[PDB]
Parts: C-alpha cells; sequence; structure tokens
C-alpha cells in the first residue's frame, strides 16, 4: 500500500510515533517519504546481502529474519516479510526497537541526510491530527 502524505502522519500518530523518545511525528513522516516513497512494499538489497523492508526499510541483517541473510540476528522477532504489510503496525513497533539502541534516528540514513536540520513539521502541514 502506498500511504497519503496526512494518512500516514494519522497511522504514525495512533502506533505512539509522535515524540516517541523525542522525535516529533514530522521526523518520522519525512523519514518514511525518503527511505519507501510511502510504499509498505519497498525492498532494497544491499552490497553485504542484506536487505531493507517496508515504509521504514528495516535491514536484515540485525532486525528481522529472511531466510537469506547468513549470521544475522532477528532483533525485532519477526519476519522481514511482516514488514511489507499494508499495516504498519509491525514496522512500528520495530522501529521503536532500532530508534532506542542508542543512535537515535541517525540508523535511518535518509533521515540523517535529507530530514535532519530541515523543518520537518512542514511534513504534517494541512494534516487534520
Amino acid at each position: 500500500k502506498v500511504f497519503g502524505r496526512c494518512e500516514l502522519a494519522a497511522a504514525m500518530k495512533r502506533h505512539g510515533l509522535d515524540n516517541y523518545r523525542g522525535y516529533s511525528l514530522g521526523n518520522w513522516v519525512c523519514a518514511a517519504k525518503f527511505e519507501s516513497n510511502f510504499n509498505t512494499q519497498a525492498t532494497n538489497r544491499n552490497t553485504d546481502g542484506s536487505t531493507d523492508y517496508g515504509i521504514l526499510q528495516i535491514n536484515s541483517r540485525w532486525w528481522c529474519n529472511d531466510g537469506r541473510t547468513p549470521g544475522s540476528r532477528n532483533l525485532c522477532n519477526i519476519p522481514c516479510s511482516a514488514l511489507l504489510s499494508s499495516d504498519i503496525t509491525a514496522s512500528v513497533n520495530c522501529a521503536k526497537k532500532i530508534v532506542s539502541d542508542g543512535n537515535g534516528m541517525n540508523a535511518w540514513v535518509a533521515w540523517r541526510n535529507r530530514c535532519k536540520g530541515t523543518d520537518v513539521q512542514a511534513w504534517i502541514r494541512g494534516c487534520r491530527l
């Protein structure tokens, strides 16, 4: 499923991401925009053999199991395919674990390079929240 900007902001707010670990809602919507273009079915393989899955592009080397990433951990304890569902619950729950890991949202390369230090509130403007 491809989410609309406000539709996703609403779904994320409902799942408790707004201000989670100090990151305002605009941050999460901006990260989603640039990581997957709001598409829950997005996948991208990396040079190290791992693969990123879903709207927040969660990596298979540490967070989920896709059966083809040797010596990988499954810290979120879920099959990576669950991260492609139209229901973002699984992605959100796993993202909450990732952002609490110590490096905050810097764990998402697109957020660090394209959202960090920008006016992220813009991503939720005009939204009925």
